[PDB]
């Protein structure tokens, strides 16, 4: 039941993708909607260790929504849930892992909606 | 099984703390471990800028985190849930609403352990 980053979200909504770093690997995340091939956001690589690069705000377009992590040069493998409070307010966590590494916390990704 | 922005982490581990704001009104976001008298850790957000108010970096103490929000004078409603990623990267969840008919996203707490 932990997928790979792709979420279905409701069509044509806000929604809110912020990400924290733990491992300093200088990663580049990308954020794809739909079937689009150039990436509706990137967040470039953390600058410290723990650190929370931001927030994004983007449009779901008809609702497929894929985080993808580089770091190194190679895809970090992924594991992914979606959870929601009271069916109001939806969540999707990723973490992902550069190594080696079999911890999946080298880096985190939050996405909620909907915003309002 | 959503229960009230409290939980249970590990003893003595380091912990973020993550907090984004959506709200017309000024929100004080206020985390707690244990019996402390004082928060661990407060944001502060301003009402009507939507704002990622950072992560913190927190010691869980004997285990026992809670997370408050208070806005307008009032705490607001809460909602939390966790999750976890391969049994290994952990999450804590938190919505928070001053409005009880909204969609639990005025404010917005994310925990996450163990750090690397």
């Amino acid at each position: 039941m932990e997928r790979d980053g792709t979420f279905n979200l409701p069509p044509h909504i806000k929604f809110g993708v912020t990400a924290l770093t733990h491992a300093a690997n200088d990663q580049t995340i990308d954020i794809y909607i739909d079937d689009d091939p150039k990436p509706a956001a990137t967040f470039k690589g953390a600058g410290a260790q723990d650190q929370n690069l931001g927030t994004k705000v983007l449009d779901s377009g008809n609702g497929r929504v894929r985080v993808i992590v580089m770091a190194n040069g190679r895809p970090s493998r992924l594991g992914s849930r979606q959870v929601d409070i009271f069916k109001k307010s939806y969540f999707g966590i990723i973490g992902s892992e550069d190594g080696a590494d079999d911890d999946y916390n080298d880096g985190i990704v939050f996405l909620n909606w909907p915003l309002g």
